């Protein structure tokens, strides 16, 4: 009900996750990502998903928090008990993404391109398989942010600009 | 030009124009839509576009202004002189635009659904024809906005939060 829930999904190379981290700290909200949600599942891949959804909804029911990745926006959009859900998609030019991935993963240009194609494929297919909707589709979000010309900080503040407007802060 | 230029493109029934006008007033800035642009060109379907484009650039060059509609984003983006552009895509869930089209055009659900399909199709083809690119696509905009859960003021306010972040205000 009351709790503020923010879901950030994103293009690989956008820094969506980092933007999620920053934002969790500056707001003091608990933070759950791909890995934590993955390891969570251990605490049929259609079971693994069902399990992971019920976990997501439980957290939300009992805390404010920020989820990153794994069709979190879809899942929580289904939960009619949640009132303060804000769904973000972070996206960016290839040129900027290749440079981030090159640096953050220490690979070259070619390798970086292939990685972006691959993780984005994974994210898209995951989403398609489980929601039946489309990961890269506006309709699935409240606010898609183009960070082509933003710092991750500006980006974080835009999300705060938003939480504030809604009166959730 | 350090002139602030905003371009709003949108799904039919999203109130992209509505939002365009509030901002126009709220900011003390001139406002230009399809129809003014339409009547503008006049005094090929393809000469027509090259003409129209030039008027927008001249308007943008003479003064700060808001454009609603018709590949405004892509066009004003060419103008190398424009130093302060913001490109926005307004959009909304299906229910809400159906309600809007019915109310506004004073027509049925059936006709409202149909007229949405019609107008949007015109907008995709128009866009791809004159830009080579795709109309309803994120990478072509700075800020897509989903108004599904935004009161009008909230929307206008979000666009200004953005302007402030860009330091255009
Ligand atoms: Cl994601
Ligand atoms: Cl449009």
């Amino acid at each position: 009900n009351k709790n503020l829930i923010i879901t950030i999904e994103r293009e690989y190379g956008s820094g969506g996750r980092i933007v999620g981290k920053k934002l969790a700290e500056e707001l003091g909200i608990h933070f759950y990502d791909d890995d934590i949600l993955k390891l969570a599942s251990e605490k049929s891949p259609e079971n693994l998903f069902k399990f992971q959804s019920e976990v997501m909804r439980e957290l939300a029911e009992s805390e404010p928090c920020i989820f990153v990745g794994r069709a979190a926006g879809y899942v929580l959009d289904q939960d009619e008990d949640i009132e303060r859900l804000i769904r973000i998609f972070v996206y960016t030019d290839k040129v900027k993404k290749v440079q981030r991935v090159m640096e953050v993963d220490c690979i070259d240009e070619e390798r970086a391109k292939r990685r972006i194609k691959k993780i984005e494929k994974e994210r898209k297919e995951y989403y398609k398989y489980f929601t039946g909707s489309e990961w890269h589709s506006m309709k699935n979000y409240d606010l898609p942010i183009n960070t082509t010309k933003l710092t991750l900080e500006e980006t974080a503040e835009l999300i705060k600009a938003y939480i504030r407007l809604k009166g959730f802060m």
